């Protein structure tokens, strides 16, 4: 029984997970944290943190090699998949991963220039150590290609689209192409004819508004940055008001940008936690900021389910995915609650249920939309482009 | 029977309007354009275009002055109202202006530097002219200050809203207080009892969602750049996208300013026109970008309404107007045909007939919500503000 072997290469870290291709089941999973840095370290299922200081992409994904070979499962490896952040314009579906994608991949690049580089790194390291191995490229952003331009332009001059490609892309794709099709099979709906909204609520968090099995809107903009508040994201800002803090402040460009990034969203509101658990502890404890926090990022996330609504026919179910869709009782009534106008009936019974009980409907009878949470898996996702292009002849 | 003398100072000109106490008629309208410059002139009901070269907010006040005793209504000048730009979170409803005041809309003129101290030059102007004349002053921020603070706040550190105070403001609460008020008349609703959008469609367009007669969302934020497409203003851009432009095109922070403020919006995609009835021909003669520029412009305004509708238990009219919203029958039904999702059905009879048959409905009978246009107007709300603390004794 041959492996897929997935690859998420982020700027400062390397995920992956080894899926038996018969059944879609995790085998392994493992993170090289720390890259590039004095310190390099690779954990494994949490075995031991064993540290080969300062090593590159490549010697960490030789790390990993090392370790598929001491589990002896190195030469089932029939695939590997790379998750990609910034597809671009350029990619609309998975690809088998040849020198043309790689150079694709490159030309995009400037759009996720952080993101990207580690990408093709990652490529690059597993091309090397793995050379007879089927190889695909998965990316973020292909899912939310079918939207049209009414739904991807911005009110910026139309130099900057047709020269520069300033338009919206949307980011978990993956994840919400995912979620979507296991809600076609949970609400036993026909793909072809409806209307789902996906709410993927994590660290990052994004809309989107699945219409007859594609994507016609989405949350996040060109970056992550735009749309919902989420852990250390701002979300939704008002340009001036940015202007305005530049002015007042004297900060720089790039000083606002580490701002909106890793200092804003949960995090900033509060100025405690950017852990949405810690949070919700806060709250019980009579944490003013934290209740705020909350409350405001429970707002966004209504008013963009309800705004990406519009981009339907029929609106059949609302999807919770995620750490914090999966996982937080409270959240999933709160923007329930706050979407009583859709006219919505919880069931609080099913709300209630831990995530061990998986693909599960929340909303009660009366309810005139679907409510459900369905667990994301992007690594079983990414194994599946994978196993379908494995049967293709490139 | 007295007057009221309505005043809008604008950077670059003077609106004003005479209405009569006892009916809130308009007895007079006028313009005093080119502020500042080296050429100021005044146009009173397109009479005679009189230009009084180089001459200041003063200059210009007392122009109209003269105007008054020629049309032989002067002393009858009972109250003067002023239009304020930004009210900062200090104004809830209208005031009589006294020295405190002109000091308080002075502590909040950093938040819209440019637009308030036009305001406060007009203030004085009048106090200067008019001595025994009770004044008012009238904000466009203040219907906005019942949102929650869920609703206001940015994902922002917690440091610039106290400290700063970058928090949303929203902006044409007159237009929206008025339309509002109206549409409880028309669609015969109980103000305490009731869920309204009211879309303000025309140079500047913003979204309401007004729940039981207060305003509890609003589609401008801390400045009227939020939100919607408009003329010249891109709206809802995304931060990450407008601060890679900066580092692609080498562009200062006041460049891109100006490029979202007055190159952006209809007229930056069209790359043709600002103006809404020009596009709307150019589609006609077969004009893609122009054809774009308005389903781009329709798909924002969906998309807000449809978001608004959250902060609503209940949603009973989606009321149009301003420029747009109540003379493009094109628009207003291409917007609500996007709002399908809603339930609503349009009687396309009266979505045809023009802004003559004023306050109407547009929405048919099987339809779940109602439709309707209402024309705003500032001027009779900014008269009864003034009418009614005229009454007062402060
Ligand atoms: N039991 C729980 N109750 C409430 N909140 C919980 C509970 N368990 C986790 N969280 C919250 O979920 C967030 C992390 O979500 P994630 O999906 O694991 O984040 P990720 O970073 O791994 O995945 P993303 O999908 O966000 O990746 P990117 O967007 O960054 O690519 C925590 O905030 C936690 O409080
Ligand atoms: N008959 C018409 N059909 C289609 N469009 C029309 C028709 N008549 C006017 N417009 C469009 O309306 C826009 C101007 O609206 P406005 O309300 O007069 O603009 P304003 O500037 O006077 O008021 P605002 O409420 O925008 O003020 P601020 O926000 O700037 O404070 C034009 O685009 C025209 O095409």
């Amino acid at each position: 029984f041959p492996v897929v072997l997935v690859i998420n290469c982020g700027s400062s870290s390397i995920k992956f997970s080894v899926l038996d291709v018969a059944t879609c089941d995790v085998l392994m999973a493992g993170i090289a944290d720390g890259m590039n840095t004095e310190n390099a370290f690779l954990s494994i299922n949490g075995d031991k943190p064993i540290n080969l200081a300062h090593s590159n992409y490549e010697d960490a994904l030789k790390a990993i090699a090392f370790e598929l070979e001491k589990r002896d499962l190195t030469d089932s490896v029939a695939l590997i998949g790379h998750r990609i952040a910034h597809g671009g314009e350029l990619f609309t579906q998975s690809v088998i991963i040849t020198d043309e994608i790689i150079d694709n991949i490159r030309r995009v690049s400037p759009l996720a220039p952080l993101h990207n580089y580690a990408n093709l790194s990652g490529i690059d390291a597993a091309r090397h150590l793995f050379p007879a191995v089927r190889q695909v490229a998965v990316f973020d952003t292909s899912f939310h290609q079918t939207l049209a331009p009414e739904a991807y332009l911005y009110g910026l001059p139309w130099e900057y689209f047709s020269s520069l490609g300033v338009r919206r892309y949307g980011f978990h794709g993956t994840s919400h192409r995912y979620v979507s099709r296991r809600a076609y099979e949970l609400l036993d709906l026909d793909e072809k004819d409806s209307g789902l909204i996906v709410a993927h609520l994590g660290n990052g968090a994004s809309i989107c508004a699945v219409r007859n099995g594609q994507s016609v809107d989405t949350s996040m903009g060109m970056t992550p940055l735009e749309g919902l508040m989420m852990g250390t994201r701002s979300g939704d800002v008002d340009f001036g008001a940015m202007a305005w803090i530049a002015k007042e402040t004297g900060q720089t460009l790039s000083d606002l940008e580490r701002v909106v990034n890793k200092e804003s969203g949960l995090l900033g509101i509060s100025g405690l936690s950017s852990d949405l658990r810690v949070l919700e502890k806060a709250w019980h404890e009579g944490h003013e900021r934290a209740r705020l926090a909350i409350k405001t990022f429970v707002h966004r996330i209504a008013r963009h389910i309800a705004g990406h609504a519009a981009s339907l026919h029929r609106l059949d179910g609302i999807i919770f995915t995620g750490g914090i869709g999966e996982n937080s009782v409270l959240i999933r009534q709160l923007v329930i609650e706050h979407l009583g106008v859709l006219g919505l009936t919880l069931d609080v019974e099913m709300n209630k249920q831990p995530n061990s009980h998986g693909e599960r409907i929340i909303s009660a009878n009366p309810s005139q939309v679907i409510c459900a949470v369905i667990p994301t898996n992007e690594e079983k996702m990414i194994a599946l482009d994978a196993i379908h292009l494995g049967n293709v002849k490139a």
